[PDB]
C-alpha cells in the first residue's frame, strides 16, 4: 500500500538523516567549518522533509506523494555522497584530530542508501517478494545490529567494564548471525522455503528482541546520569528505535508467512 | 597478447583441475541410489579431465584466438558444471536425498569456485581485468571466505576423538571468519578505503594467516596421506585446499608487490 | 525381574543394533559391496529379533527367555566382531572416501559390548550392587553423551554456527563430567557414600536432561527440514532414545537412593 | 642526583602535560569556549616549562632548580584541578556531545598527580627507598599501562578487529600484572624481598616490553595511515613515550637490586 | 538515642568481627606445621581472647552504658591491633621460607590482617565520633569488601578437590566477576568526588548487589554440600560458614545503603 | 637413555625399585604434613611407611647389575608387598576424608587417590618383572600414555591448587597445562577403546609425537617452579620436594616417550 509504506519508510529515515548529521557534526574538529556547515545544511534539509511527512496522511494524492518520495531520494543521495567525502578524508588522514569512527561513517551512509533505495522500489512497483525481503531485510539489519553493539562498546567509559563486556557478546552474537545470513543469501534461491526461513528469522527474533531491550535500558540509564559513556543519550535512542524497526518487520514477516 | 595466453592457460589449468575433483568429491557423498546424480558427476569428470589435458598440451606460442574459443567452452562447462551444483543444493535444502553426505555449505562453497571460474574467463576474454585496487579487495573478499569454509570443513572432516587437529582447526576457523568482516569492511568503505597504504596494511595482514593455514593443510594432508590421523578427509581433498591456500597466497603476494 | 528386564533390554537394544547397523550402511561407499550387504544382514536380524521380542511378554517362559538371550547375545558379539573389523580397515586407511567417523564405529561397538555383557548379567544373575551399578552405568553413557555431542556437532552444516555451537558447549558439559565420573570410579569404593552418590547423581541429571531435550528439539527440526545438517531423522531420534534411556536410568538410581 | 633527577623528571612530564592538553582540547565540542581556551593556556606554560626544563643542565645552580620545580608544582597542581573540575562536568552530565572518556580525564589526573608528588619527593630530600619505589611505580604504571591498552581497543575503529582483539589482550595481561602488584603491595615490607621484587621486575618487564613494542608500531601505523582510528597520531607517540620510561625505570630498579 | 546508636553499633561490630577474628585464629593454627608449637600456642590464645570478647559483646546490650561500651572498643581494638600484628609476623615467615610445609595460603594470611584493620579502624572511627558520611562510606565499604569477596572466590576455588570440576569452574567465574567489580570501584573511587553522584552511586550499588546475592547463595550451598558431604574438599564445614557470613555482610551494608541513598 | 625401558630383568627392577621406592617414601612424607596435629595414629603409620620405602631405596641402591637375579626376585616380591600396604594405607586415607570423619586436613581427595594410583602401578610393574610378563611395544606405549597424561593432569591441577592466588600469571598456566593434558588423555583414552585397530605405527607415532611436545613442555615449567620455590621467588603452598618430586615424575615420562619413539 504505497502512500500508507511510503510515509511509514520517510518519517523513520528522515528523523535518522537528520539525526546522522548531527552526530557526524559532533565529532568534526572545529576548525572543519565548511562541514560543519553543510551537516547543520542536512540537518535542516531532513528536519523539513520530516515535518512534511508528518503533515501528510493516507489520504493524501498518491501523485503528491510520488513527487515527495522522487524529492526524498534525491536528499537520500546527497547526504550518502557526503558521508562518503567525509569517509575519504578521514581514511586519507586529512582530519587529525576528529572523532567520528570511519565504520559510523561507512554505517551511515550505508542507511542513507537503503533509505534512497527503498523510496526507488516504491515509485517503481518494486518492493520485495517475501522470500526475498526476509533474506535482504536480515542481511542489512543483522549487519546494523552488529555494527551498534561495537559503537556502543566502543563508546563506553572503558571503567564501565561490565557493560563493555556485556555489548560485547551482543557485537558476537550478530557477527555470528549476519554470517548465518550472509550463507542462506548464497544459497538462494534454494535456501528460501518456508520452514528455512522461518526457522530464520525464529533464531534472529530472540537476539534482536535482547538488544532492543538493552539498548533501551543503556538509554535511560545515560539519561538518568547512571553509567560513564561518551555516548550522546540521543544516540542511544537512536539505535533503540533502529533496532525497534528491525523487531517489528521480523514480526511482520513472520505473519505473512 | 601472448600474456593473454599464459593467464588463460593458468587459470585452466588450475580451475579445471578443482572442478574435476568437485565432481569426484561430491559423488563421494551421494547416496548409493541416486545413479543419475553419480553418473553425472562422473560425465563432469570425465569432461574437466579432458578440459585440463588439453590446457596442458596448448603453451605460450598457440594461437591466440584459439585460446580465445578453447575459453568459451571452458566458460560454459563452468557455467554448467554450476548448474548442476545448484541442484544438487536444492535437492539437499528441501530433504530430497535423506542419507545423503554433502554439507551444503561444501556444495554452495565449490559452486562458488565455479562462479570465481566462470568470470575470470569472461574477463580475459574481454580483456576486462580489474585495476589493482578492486582486484586486492574482490580477490580477497572471494577468498578468505574460502579459507574459512575450508576451516570449517576440515575441523567437522576430522574425527571428533583428534581433538588437538580439530581445536586448531576452530582457531583457523576464527580468523578468517575475522579477516573476511575486515575486508567486507573495506570493501564497503571503497574506493575511499582503497589508498595505498591502507590495502598494504590488508594484504600484509592477509599473508601471514594464508601462509600458516597453507602450512597446516600441507601438514593434515601429509599426515592422512600416512594414516597418522583419523578423518574422514579423502587425502586429496587436504590436497585440493591445501593447492587453494597456495593459489591464493600466490596472489596475494603478486599484489603485494604490484604495489608496494 | 529377570523377564520383564530382560525384554525391556533386548526390546530397546535390538532395535538400536538394527539401526547402526542401517548408519553404518551409508558410510560405506558405493564399491563396498560385501560390506553393505553384510550390513544390511544385521539389519534384518535384529529386526527380526525386535519383532520376536515385542510379541514375548512377562508371562513367557523363562527358559524360553533365557535362550532368547543366548541367541541375542551372540548376535550382539557378532556385530560387535563386525564394527570392530570396519574399524581396523578405516584406521589403515583401506577405503578411501567412506563417510563413517571412526569414533562413530568404536562407539557403536561400545554399546554393543554393552549389551553383549548386560545379557550375560541377566542370565548369570551377576547384576550389579546399586553402588557400583551407579558409577559404572553412568561413566559408559556419559562418554556416549559426550560422543553425541560431537556427532551431532560435526555432521550439522558448519554454516549452522548458532546450533553447532550449543552442541560443542554440549561436549565440553559432558567431557566435565565424564572426567568427574572417572575420578569417582577410582575412588571406589571409598567414594561410594549416599551423600557423594546422590551429588553424582544430581549433578548429570541437570546436564543429561539439557542434552535429551536439545536432541528431541534437533529431531524435530531435522524432519521439518528447518536446519541444514547431514544428520539423518533417524540417527537424531536415535540419540534422543539413548538420551531419554539414560535419564530413566539416572532417575530410577536416584529413588532407590 | 637532585638537578640530574629534577630536570628529567620536569623534560618529560612537562612534554606530557603539555600534550595532555592538547588531546583535552580535541574532546571538547565547540561551544565550550571557555574551556578551550583554558586548555589552550596550559598547553602554553607547559611548553614554556618544558622549554625552560630542556635549557637548564646538570650544572645549573641547585636554588634556581628548587625554584623551578617549586613552580613546575604549582602548573601541576592546577592542571590537575583543570582535569578534575572537566570531570565533574561530564560526570554530572553538564557536557553532552563532549568526546574525552572520564576514564581518560581521571588516568590524565592521575598521572599530574605523580608529577606534583615527585616535586615534593625531590625539593623534601623525601625520595622512596628502593624496595618502596619498586611496588609504589609499578603499581602506579602497571595501571597506565592497563588504562592505555584500553584507550587503544576503544579509539581504534571497529572495523580493526585483530588490533582491537590484540589490544584487548593486552588490557586483560595488564589488569592481571596490576592485581598482582596490589596484592605484593597489601603484603609489604614483609613481601619486600629480594628474590619477591626480582621476579615481579622480571614477571613485569616480559609485557612492557611487548607492550611498548605494540605501541611504537601501532604509532607507525597510524602515521602512514595504514590502519583505522580515531587515535591521533599524538596520542600513539604519547603513551607509547609512557611505556618507555616504565620501562627504563624497571631496567635501573633491576640494576640496583642486584 | 544518638548513645544508644552508638552502642547498637559498636556491639554489631563487635559481635560480628570478634566471631571473625576468633574463626582466622582457628584457621591459621590448622595451616601451621605440627613442630611450630609456639605459634600454635599464640594462635590458641588469640582464639580464646576473642572468643571472650565475643561472649561479652554477646551479653551487653542496647541498654548498656556508653562508657562503658566506650571503654569496651579501646580495648577490642588493642586486641585487634595485636592479632594484625600476629598475622602479620606469620605473613613474614612464609614469604621468607621459613616454614617449609605449612598451608596457609599468604593471600589468606595478608587476606584475615586487612579484616583485622578493618576492625581496629572502625572502632576508633567509632570511639572518635568520625563515622563516614554515606557518599565516602559506599566507596570505602564497597572497595574493602568486593576485595574480600574476590579473594573467597579464590579460597574456594583452591580448596575445593580439584575433581570437582565444575564447582571449581563457577568459584574461578564468580573470581572473575569480582576482579571486574573491584576494579570498576577503584576507578570510581579515584574519580571521587566527582563520581559521588546519587545517580552514579545507586547504579553502582545495583550491579555489584546483583553480583553478591548470588555468590551468597553460592557460599552457602558450598557449606552445606560440605556438612553434609556431598561434595570433595579440603574446605573446613566452618570456613564456609564464616565467608558466607562476610558475604551476609555486605550484602546487608549494600542494602541498609541503598536504602538510606533513596 | 638411563634404565626406565630396560628388559633385563635386573637392570630394570632396581631402575623401577630405585625411582618408585624413592617416589613413595616422598608420598609418605607429603601426605603426612596434611594430617591434623591430633592424628598420631595416622602420623605414625605415615612415618613407618616413610622409613621402609626409605630403607628399600637404600637397598635398591647397593644392589648392581651383577646381583643374584634370586636375591633381585625375592626383593621384588618384599617390595610388592610393601606397595600393597601403602596403598591400602592410602585408600584408608582416602575413605576417612570421602566420610568427612578428618575436619580441618589438608591432603586433597584427588592427591591421595593420585598417590595410590602410582603406587598400584609399582605394583603392577614389579608382578610383570617376576612373572615375565613386560608388555610388547604397542602395548606400553598405549598403557604408559594412559596412566602418565593422567598424572600429568593432576600434577598441573595440584600445582595450579597449591600457588598462591595471588600469583595469577603462574595460576594461569598451571591451569593451561591442565587443560592440554585433560586433552591428551582423552585422545590415549578413545586410542585405547579402539584398540588393537589403533595400534598401527603411524598411530602411535603420531600419539608420542604429540604427547612429546606438551610433556617436555610441562617438564620445563615443574623445574622451573621447582627453582623459583627453592629461590622463594614465588608465593605458595608447595613444598620444594612436591615440586622437585613431580618434576622428577613428568622427567621419567619423557624418557618412556622418547624411547618409545626410538623403538618405533
Ligand atoms: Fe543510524
Ligand atoms: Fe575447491
Ligand atoms: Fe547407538
Ligand atoms: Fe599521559
Ligand atoms: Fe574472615
Ligand atoms: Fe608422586
Ligand atoms: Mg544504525
Ligand atoms: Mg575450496
Ligand atoms: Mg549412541
Ligand atoms: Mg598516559
Ligand atoms: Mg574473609
Ligand atoms: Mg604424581
Amino acid at each position: 500500500m504505497f502512500v500508507e509504506r511510503s510515509l511509514n519508510e520517510i518519517r523513520f529515515w528522515s528523523r535518522i538523516m537528520k539525526e546522522h548529521s548531527f552526530f557526524l557534526r559532533l565529532g568534526f574538529r572545529c576548525e572543519d567549518t565548511q562541514l560543519i556547515e553543510e551537516a547543520n545544511q542536512f540537518y535542516r534539509l531532513f528536519e523539513h522533509i520530516e515535518q512534511i511527512a508528518h503533515s501528510y496522511t493516507n489520504e493524501t494524492d498518491p501523485e503528491q506523494i510520488k513527487r515527495f518520495n522522487a524529492e526524498v531520494q534525491q536528499a537520500a543521495t546527497n547526504i550518502w555522497g557526503f558521508k562518503r567525502k567525509i569517509l575519504g578524508l578521514i581514511l586519507t588522514c586529512k582530519l587529525p584530530g576528529q572523532n567520528n569512527f570511519p565504520l559510523l561513517v561507512d554505517h551511515t551512509s550505508r542507511e542513507a542508501d537503503y533509505f534512497r533505495k527503498r523510496l526507488i522500489q516504491l515509485n517503481e512497483g518494486k518492493l520485495d517478494a517475501l522470500p526475498d525481503a526476509i533474506i535482504k531485510e536480515n542481511v542489512f539489519f543483522l549487519r546494523i545490529m552488529a555494527d551498534h553493539a561495537k559503537f556502543i562498546g566502543h563508546l563506553l567509559d572503558p571503567s564501565e567494564r561490565k557493560l563493555v563486556d556485556t555489548a560485547r557478546n551482543f557485537s558476537n552474537d550478530f557477527d555470528e548471525l549476519m554470517y548465518q545470513a550472509i550463507d542462506l543469501e548464497s544459497m538462494k534461491p534454494q535456501s528460501q522455503t518456508a520452514p528455512l526461513l522461518d526457522q530464520f528469522l525464529d533464531q534472529n527474533r530472540v537476539s534482536v528482541a535482547s538488544l532492543r531491550d538493552f539498548k533501551k535500558t543503556a538509554r535511560d540509564l545515560i539519561e538518568q546520569c547512571k553509567i560513564k559513556s561518551i555516548i550522546h543519550p540521543l544516540l542511544a535512542d537512536h539505535v533503540f528505535r533502529e533496532a525497534d524497526r528491525f523487531l517489528e518487520i521480523i514480526d511482520m514477516y513472520d505473519v505473512h508467512l
